[PDB]
């Protein structure tokens, strides 16, 4: 027996849980990496039902519906013995999850190393929660010390992740890559850092004229709306946006300092333990910093 304090109150597991229901991404992600395949798992945002890059270890995963508004009855007949949900997505139906069986919740999707932590604990795999997350700091340690080295006294830079949508572009200023960054010693425009401080992760954007707001040295554009009906409206977007006369005097704009077609997955999309290290690696790629 294991009582577990989480976002949504106090849980009680009886026993090490092996049937396991991931609730969003990042859930799914860590619950792999842990060396616990999920009995269910909620529907991949693209490449449906998995994601390529997990599949394989999802095989026989039972997919119960969609992360917004998964299928209660569907969770059910996997008979788990521990469901991972968030507030963000799961909060008006958690009093049902926990009908289903003990049921652990973390605030949001994309705080993977909370996912780690807390799933960690439910699973009995603390010890390996624990090696996960050196590891990331590690990297994350390497990380600062390369881009110290080919920077020098232009580190820190400030950065800016920037998604074109299919109707409005947002600023991932937190949000799973704006939490990486930060943790990686990129900074944000003094502007852009006040949302942050004022409790914003991810800023909708609606007209041109907050494009000042993604003032960066660099920035990194990811074109992602997973439910859009129609994908061509996310490139539309894009090209109006980019086309615009404030996207023009953008400081990393002007220095040709963008990269551009970043993978959504790695980006956002998978919000979990495994893209963290490949957000990194992708990030020795695009700033071609080397890994002395
Ligand atoms: N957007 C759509 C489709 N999903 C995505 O594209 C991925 C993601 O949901 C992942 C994410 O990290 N969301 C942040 C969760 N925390 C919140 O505060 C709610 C924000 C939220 O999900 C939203 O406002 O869209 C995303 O939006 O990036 C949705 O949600 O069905
Ligand atoms: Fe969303």
């Amino acid at each position: 027996t294991t009582s577990i304090k989480h976002a949504m109150g106090t849980t009680e597991i009886k026993g090490k849980p092996k049937r396991v229901v991931t609730l969003y991404q990042g859930a799914t992600d860590v619950a792999v990496s842990l060396g616990v395949k999920p009995v269910g798992a909620v529907e991949s945002w693209t490449q449906k039902p998995k994601f390529e890059y997990i599949k394989n270890d999802l095989k026989d995963t039972k997919i119960v519906g969609q992360e917004p508004a998964p299928n209660l009855e569907e969770i059910s007949k996997l008979k788990p013995d521990l469901i991972v949900a968030s507030k963000v997505r799961n909060e008006k139906v958690y009093d049902q999850l926990s009908k289903i069986a003990p049921t652990v919740s973390t605030d949001t999707v994309f705080k993977f190393k909370d996912t780690t932590k807390l799933m960690g604990k439910a699973l009995g795999k603390e010890k390996e929660a624990e090696d996960l997350l050196k590891k990331y700091d590690d990297k994350v340690a390497a990380f600062q010390k390369d881009a110290k080295a080919k920077y020098k006294d232009a580190w820190p830079l400030k950065a800016s992740v920037v998604n074109f949508r299919a109707d409005h572009t947002r600023i991932y200023a937190g949000g799973y890559a704006g939490e990486i960054l930060n943790d990686l010693g990129f900074k944000r425009n003094k502007d852009l850092q006040k949302q942050v401080d004022n409790g914003k992760d991810i800023i909708q954007l609606t007209s041109k004229e907050s494009i000042p707001l993604m003032n960066a040295d660099h920035i990194f554009v990811v074109k992602s709306d997973p439910n859009a009906k129609d994908a061509a409206l996310v490139k539309k977007t894009e090209s109006e946006w980019t086309s615009s006369k404030e996207w023009k005097n953008l400081d990393a704009v002007k220095n040709n300092q963008v990269s551009d077609d970043l993978d959504e997955i790695t980006w956002n999309l998978a919000g979990g333990y495994k893209s963290s290290l490949k957000l990194i690696d992708d990030l020795y790629e695009k700033l071609n910093i080397e890994k002395q």
